[PDB]
């Protein structure tokens, strides 16, 4: 929508004028007209959205060239400050810099002649104002949505595939046999076989079971190596070996652990099948591979008997409608013939039906509303085997999108096909790329989880995995929804274009990429960048790879030399020997991200770009030393880093007043503890997550610096890790009273503190934590005592301990929902007084003693008979690592 | 509730460890051990909360005798912390220092003693926790409230007796003639009467009308005095007259306009009304006044036929309730038969229904709930006349508030009957005295007017005057609610005592003061303090008077040394020639208000005191001259002024590289423009009001304008006033350009600006400004057409101005809705365009050229049709003060 880049180029400016008066000087009119004509540029868009634009000619003629006149400005005023920063660098103290000050004037006489234009076409928007504002649709106010808690997991109208297939397996002893699945996309064969792959015989019969995954785009290697991984720790030994030997390896380690159950998703040519099935050992052992897909080739070659899946009936449709759009509560009954007959309208597609359930949420509950998008139903399913169907569908439930999320969704289908959107990620690019603006008081990372939050509830996007915390941790889009979104996003709006390379092909020349705003290579890319691209008009650059390729010596400059204008760069799957200064001559950078391998310096000229909101680095170097004023960027929001950051030692003005106080700053992913002093915490107040990676010994000490002490100074603090580096048992630790640490404090980590259980009560005593996760022998011990405390724990962690003895009584943990206790090989049993908490409900005991999994089936058996004694108990599910126990 | 309390003290004593390391260094482990014990009865008494308590006798001996322990270590840690300041103060670097740090470190062993008892309280309560374990009641989850917007402002079934009066009134034309009613408390009096005084056909009568409430504890010479501000603009001069001559001129000036309906409320007693009457010209003119009364003697005697009011009938019962209760939506059927046996139990009786409507919204909407509350209604009014059969409906009512809404409400009964509560000096006193404890996210006072819409739903407390935004401005309390209120709080909290003197009160000795915890003096104050009291644990101290009263100079050591242990002080009633030595050693103080008369600047001790939240100063200087550290008090929230305030020049520390950057800081309610700097603004990130009086030439000049441009650095800024107090027109001012102002502001003041009406187009470009309110000829000109730009404006307000001239469309002001033209005596009209705005609902015009009313007349007229037209319009109300225009 035009109203997105309008908005943000309103902003750009404005915060620019306010911001930055030399710069911007000598076009200072210039900047303040164009500022108005965009604000009425913008309410003019918005009048004309209240219409359907689609509906008259007019209207459409209009809106086109609003964008390009607008576009012609963003790119005029960008290369006027790059311009006139680089005469800031140049320091020409000469009172008229004749030379070359006419060249910024150059750009200033083309942001003149913009000028001009924008001055015109506002006369003719004028014209044509008062007709627009006649008309007016959808008046009406907004109202809030809630959090996407857990809802329906259940599957309706499936259990008869499931255990048709649950019994087929398992026939005949000694054959590795494979189950094929077929049916139309949307279908729900992935579903049905998560509840296969879900289902408490399964994982009662095999012990070893994979979920993998294997699309069109996917890769055979990169599959064995996280294959491998299932097994053991590291796969960074298995780079470096062949895909051969590695089919080998896994071969080796799927036979030792007895059975086995490997799941292959969406798998599309039969030859894929043949090279994938290599690493399974068969073995004279009923192991069942369990395949699913679309086409029906593959499946009869893979094994002559597919099993094909079914279509819900009716009754199943508008039981499914009814679930979606009124979740637990019943339907009002005035509505229920209504959405019968849109249930019929779907003819028993799972996919429609959920599409349509989103649409009816978006709508509301009135009967208006049902019977209009019944009779747009009847309009757009007349035929039933094309697609398009599915497409039209989610297009009328797209349209009620507001304009903002339809920036969202459309930027959620730039990522490949097959990808696992990393959720913070895609929050932070969000921000990055201003889809999100300032409304209210929210923070606009929590805004930005709302809005995730609202694509899934409506069902456009699919949650795969969550945390612990119950947030989301990793989404991604249905194979439909990207195909209608990336087409509606490279054809209509131009947000992006994808440069994927098909045989006997050539990456487009100067002129063609001469039109494009965004990138996304998910291809080769050496392969591009060799040819030494040029579009002066490129504001974003997308690879989201999964391998990490190396960048040539003589390659380093064609990024920053072939795009001056970036703004968003994310580069993670590329790693980096070195910066080039025209690196540090991108001045609109805001969002930026590499991978590095022999990077220990960050750079000081890096601090130059004044407009950065985030950095992520990753390199293999313990300790990363940072030479860059971030006290200078004003506005940087995150740091992360999976090394351990020195930041650098802060100063105040001497001659200036101002005090460097960023009021802007949210995390620090992982700092050194030297530097967890008095003023680095002075400096950071709004911060809200913090990290210290090294020996926090230095910390607990209470000589160098009282460091846990001086954390006392965050007020709003939420998250705290503490990761020591030291493999030394040089001391005994000991945390600092409990009324040192912040108030509000939601979330814990210790790792290799090697701290004595005693000091559990500290953490007891603290009153809002939720989650404490301590794992690598965070703890060292063999008797634990429960003392009380934990009065809002939700969820407990233990990994990686010789803990011997836990004693405790049920008002220990009131509130306690989940508990996981991994790599617990010396713990003898688990208190019994943990059956009598209510909320418990979800317990897991990986590579534990027996006897710990005979007292877990006691409390199982013990939380049984208390939902049966007539409690409105919350169902009760329990998990032993154990196959036999 | 003890848990307030508990709560209070455990924050104050974490903060005095954290903050404060050194004054607490002698005593720390006594301290801790304190905290830890006083977390462990906080959780006690909450599950003691969870079972009844009120019925049972063995917990309500429980919770007695920890009270009086949490009391006993408060006052022994406060006697330590003052001592040991004053031992700073010292300044003694003796390594060992016996004297005074011997008698304080014995204050340790009463500290010592205090723990000691505390601990063995510890190992009895832990006895009798196992009843508690057993027994819980009311488990649920918490929702949401809703802001209180108008509910039922139709009054229902009174139209007949205002009928009857209205009739009743003016039947002997020219003459002075008192009208009674009658009708015992609770009735609805004063509502009749103000829907009367409301009425047009009153107004059309009669051109002056005055409304004057009148109770036992009524003044004459301040209800004159008020009376004659009605109509005077100069109260100066009548300042100085005799209380006969204040009676003179009221006659003069009610007689100069012509007819006049005159409401006096709730009159007690005969020689009251005798005692009044005199200012009344009894002129031979047809005037009328209104009298209404609990009582009917009076009524008799002022004459001899009062109108009696009635009850309501069921009917009006059961339709006030679901008015209540429901607002407009309709009742769900299956509760109706429930809400008719309530409403024909409440006999008629508004008061009664609306607190039990007020007590079903607190509960629910649930069968369960209503018969119960039915059972109990049912149960607690068996007799019919007697009052008391109301104060137990209360109880019921009150019974199930949240414990922190029983402290507010309780708190809300120390202010005097009559009084009129400022809302906003009420939620700071909230949240000085620890009623508000930090939950969530909301700044301290949204959560403290949220809690004011609470408790104003349940229709426990009325609302008097509105804001012109539509908030709260004054409340208070119906006088039952205020005698219930009053009796529980002496009574069984013993949470405040009044000492009002009565013709035989006598202030009590020493020991009984030794008992209270707060006073309340609102009768002859300085007769208390020639006594010289002596209270070591009085903690507040409240006096709110109508005059003003001057402090003697022999008693100004009198507060301080008397009560050394003060938080709350607020004398704003007592002007203070200047301060003791005394006041800057009161290191707990919170909360401090005063007046005076000759203060010109607030010495530096006043920095001193580091725990000061609040300040108000009421000086009659012009200018006055700060000199404390305001960058030095860390916790300082709020600081409010009269004279222009020229606040100290920052400075940071040289040897310390601690920046003096306030958070928490909210408010300056007048600077003086000279100190509006980069260097200030830099420290105040979170200011949301800002004021400035003085010379807005200095601000406003574009050559020295970087003040404003200054201005431009507050984010979250949302109040601006700009105050001029040069009587000189000494040039022309002109805004700078709409980029420089912050994006949210919302209500902007100006006063003697003398600005040019071209420049309304800067302020058209803001978007979020809401209320504009320019007075005492703000802008200046004769000519001003409308621009468009005021998206979001909803209230306009122009006084004394010369403008004639206004050209206007109706899409220049699309979302108007109260439109306010006061004093403009020099416009000729008011263009008609604004007829055509939807949102355009209330107007008022004062003091205006006739074709001004005419034309608002017709504006009227064509909104009437427009409803009439089957559009869905929020009705039209139209006012112009002086009817004959
Ligand atoms: O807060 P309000 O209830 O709306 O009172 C406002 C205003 O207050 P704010 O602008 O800060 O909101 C002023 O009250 P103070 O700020 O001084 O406390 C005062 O006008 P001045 O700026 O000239 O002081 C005037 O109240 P009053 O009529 O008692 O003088 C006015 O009244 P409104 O409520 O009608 O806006
Ligand atoms: O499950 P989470 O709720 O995501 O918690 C953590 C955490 O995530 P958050 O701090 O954002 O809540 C870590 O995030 P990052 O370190 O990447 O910033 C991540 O890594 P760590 O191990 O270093 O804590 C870790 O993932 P994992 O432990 O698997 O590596 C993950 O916990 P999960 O195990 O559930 O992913
Ligand atoms: N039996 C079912 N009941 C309700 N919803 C279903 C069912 N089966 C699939 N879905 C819906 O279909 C989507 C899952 O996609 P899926 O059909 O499994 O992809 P594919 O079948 O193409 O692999 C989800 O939105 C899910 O809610
Ligand atoms: N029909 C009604 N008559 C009188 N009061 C009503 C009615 N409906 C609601 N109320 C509410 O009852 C409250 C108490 O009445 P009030 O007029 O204060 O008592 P009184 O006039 O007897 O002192 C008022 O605030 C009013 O809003």
């Amino acid at each position: 929508m035009a109203n997105v880049a309008v908005e943000f180029l309103v902003e750009n400016l404005m915060q620019l004028l306010r911001d930055n008066v030399e710069l911007i000087s000598g076009v200072k009119e210039a900047a303040e007209s164009l500022l108005q004509d965009l604000n009425d540029f913008n309410a003019f868009l918005k009048q004309a959205a209240k219409c359907h634009i689609n509906e008259n000619e007019v209207l459409r003629e209009l809106v086109k060239k609003i964008r390009t006149v607008v576009n012609s400005a963003e790119d005029a005023i960008d290369k006027f400050v790059i311009e006139a920063k680089l005469h800031k660098d140049k320091g020409v103290t000469r009172v008229l810099d004749l030379p070359h000050y006419k060249r910024v004037k150059e750009v200033a006489g083309e942001i003149k002649a913009i000028r001009n234009k924008v001055r015109e076409i506002r006369q003719t928007d004028a014209i044509g104002l008062q007709a627009l504002q006649d008309d007016d649709l959808s008046a009406r106010g907004s109202e809030e949505r809630k959090p996407p808690v857990v809802e329906e997991d259940d599957v309706v109208g499936f259990d008869e595939e499931a255990d048709i297939v649950i019994n087929r397996l398992l026939g005949e002893s000694n054959h590795l046999e494979v189950v094929p699945v077929v049916g139309m996309p949307g279908l729900g064969k992935t579903t049905l076989a998560n509840k296969i792959y879900k289902h408490p015989k399964i994982g009662y019969e095999f012990f070893t079971r994979i979920w993998v995954y294997v699309s069109q785009s996917y890769r055979r290697r990169e599959l064995f190596l996280n294959i491998i991984s299932k097994f053991t720790r590291n796969t960074k030994q298995y780079h470096g070996m062949c895909e051969e030997d590695l089919a080998d390896e896994i071969q080796e380690f799927l036979g030792k652990g007895g059975k086995y159950l490997v799941v292959l998703d969406d798998v599309w040519s039969d030859e894929a099948w043949e090279r994938i099935k290599i690493a399974f050992p068969n073995n004279n052992k009923p192991n069942r591979v369990l395949l699913t897909t679309r086409d029906s080739k593959v499946a009869k070659q893979c094994n002559p008997i597919p099993h094909d899946l079914k279509f819900l009936t009716e009754d199943e449709s508008w039981i499914l409608l009814e679930k979606k759009v009124f979740h637990k509560d019943k339907c009002p009954p005035e509505l229920v013939l209504s959405g019968k007959s849109i249930a019929k309208k779907c003819k028993g597609l799972p996919l429609a039906i959920v599409v349509i359930a989103g649409a009816l949420i978006g709508k509301g509950k009135t009967p208006r509303e049902w019977k209009q998008v019944d009779d747009s139903v009847s309009e757009h399913l007349i035929n039933r085997d094309h697609p398009e169907n599915c497409n039209k569908l989610v297009q009328m439930s797209y349209d009620r999108l507001p304009y903002d999320l339809k920036a969202c969704f459309l930027y959620c289908s730039a990522f490949p096909g097959g990808f696992q959107i990393p959720a913070w990620k895609l929050i932070r690019l969000w921000i990055a790329e201003g889809f999100i603006q300032y409304k209210g008081h929210l923070s606009l990372e929590c805004k930005g989880e709302d809005n995730l939050n609202d694509l899934i509830n409506r069902n456009l996007v699919m949650v795969m995995e969550r945390t612990s915390d119950g947030q989301i941790k990793t989404c991604r889009l249905h194979d439909m929804l990207h195909e209608f979104c990336r087409q509606e996003a490279m054809k209509e709006e131009n947000l992006f274009q994808e440069i994927k390379l098909g045989s006997e092909q050539y990456f487009p020349g100067k002129r063609e990429l001469s039109t494009y705003r965004r990138l996304c290579i998910h291809s080769s890319v050496l392969d591009f960048f060799s040819t030494k691209p040029s579009a002066e008009h490129v504001r974003s650059f997308l690879s989201f790879s999964s391998k990490k390729i190396e960048m040539p010596s003589a390659d380093i400059p064609t990024i920053p030399k072939g795009f001056p204008l970036l703004r968003v760069l994310d580069v993670e799957s590329i790693n980096f020997s070195r910066f080039s200064r025209e690196f540090y001559q991108l001045y609109h950078l805001r969002y930026v991200a590499f991978s590095s391998d022999s990077i220990k310096i960050l750079p000081k000229l890096m601090g130059e770009l004044w407009n950065i909101q985030t950095i992520i680095i990753n390199t293999q170097q313990r300790t990363l030393d940072i030479q860059a004023n971030i006290w200078n960027m004003e506005r940087l929001r995150h740091l992360h880093t999976n090394s351990s950051a020195k930041l650098p030692v802060p100063v105040a003005p001497k001659n200036s007043k101002v005090t460097l106080v960023n009021q802007s700053l949210q995390t620090l992913s992982t700092i050194a503890p030297e530097s967890c002093t008095e003023e680095v915490f002075a400096r950071t107040p709004n911060l809200k997550k913090l990290g210290i990676r090294g020996k926090i010994s230095v910390l607990l000490d209470n000589k160098s610096a009282a460091s846990l002490k001086n954390v006392k100074r965050l007020e709003y603090l939420e998250n705290l890790k503490l990761i020591n580096d030291s493999s030394i048992q040089t001391s005994k630790l000991r945390l600092p009273p409990a009324y040192i640490f912040p108030t509000k404090l939601r979330k814990l980590t210790l790792l290799d503190t090697w701290l004595e259980w005693k000091d559990m009560s500290i953490l007891g005593q603290l009153e809002h934590l939720e989650v404490l996760k301590m794992k690598e022998n965070g703890f060292s011990g063999e008797s634990w005592e429960s003392t009380g405390g934990f009065c809002s724990l939700l969820v407990l962690w233990i990994e990686r301990t010789n803990l011997v003895s836990w004693k405790a009584s049920a008002d220990d943990f009131p509130r306690l929902k989940h508990l996981v206790l991994i790599c617990c090989d010396n713990l003898k049993e688990v208190p019994i007084a943990l059956a009598d908490i209510r909320s418990f409900q979800v317990m897991m005991l990986q590579n534990s003693t027996k006897t710990a999994a005979i007292s877990a089936r006691q409390i199982q058996a013990k939380k049984d008979n208390q939902t049966q004694q007539g409690t409105k108990n919350i169902a009760f599910k329990l998990s032993i690592f154990p196959p036999d126990l």
